[PDB]
């Protein structure tokens, strides 16, 4: 309640969890997002798990 603060950051997540679906990726990404508390880290997450999908 702070202005547009979880505004913003719902979409960040709820935009990034659109791109896991439209990827293909598991849904455990697109959930571990929205487990976070912040934002930054949340869009980055994703786009993080894509830039290294197919890992060990």
């Amino acid at each position: 309640m702070e202005a547009v603060d979880a505004n913003s950051l719902a979409q960040a997540k709820e935009a990034a969890i659109k791109e896991l679906k439209q990827y293909g990726i598991g849904d455990y990404y697109i959930k571990l997002i929205n487990n976070a508390k912040t934002v930054e880290g949340v869009e980055s997450l994703k786009n993080e798990i894509l830039k290294a999908l197919p890992t060990e």
